[PDB]
């Protein structure tokens, strides 16, 4: 399946196989979690003409970040659109990387990819490690 501007995707770890989840604990803390067909674990793409902005289906709140890049940084649902970079992961053309743009700091399932549910995702700097990439399909 394609990537396009104004449809909603589960964002799956290839390493743990949990999606990224907007944590029903706060409807702010963005982690890894089960896949249930829940909204808060949908995310509508927008195309901006430069970036990627990612909706929550269920609180209408953005995927962005909580500070400033770095490793370790927590993703966090924010207010108002975050622009993202998202490119396929060189060594395997069927996932994807998820970068603040115009650095190397892209979305990582902490922990190496911890398939505990609630484990945070974080940034972290771009490496080879496989809790760095995500497939991208339909719900
Ligand atoms: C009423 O308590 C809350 O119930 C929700 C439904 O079981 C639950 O939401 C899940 O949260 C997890 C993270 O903890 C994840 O986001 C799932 O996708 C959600 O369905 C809340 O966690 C419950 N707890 C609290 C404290 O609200």
């Amino acid at each position: 399946t394609q990537v396009s501007s104004g449809q909603t995707y589960k964002i799956t770890n290839v390493k743990a196989g949990t999606v990224i989840d907007l944590s029903g604990e706060d409807n702010k803390s963005i982690i890894g979690y089960p896949y249930h067909s829940g909204k808060n674990q949908q995310w509508t793409f927008n195309w901006t003409g430069k970036a990627w902005t990612l909706r929550s289906a269920s609180s209408g709140s953005y995927l962005g970040i909580e500070g400033t890049p770095a490793d370790g940084t927590r993703l966090v649902a924010v207010n108002d659109p975050f622009e993202w970079h998202i490119w396929r992961d060189e060594a395997n053309e069927n996932a994807f990387r998820i970068f603040v743009p115009f650095t190397n700091y892209n979305l990582d399932l902490s922990g190496y990819g911890d398939t505990t549910p609630g484990t945070p995702v974080q940034l972290w700097w771009t490496w080879e490690g496989l809790h760095q990439t995500w497939t991208i399909d339909r719900p």
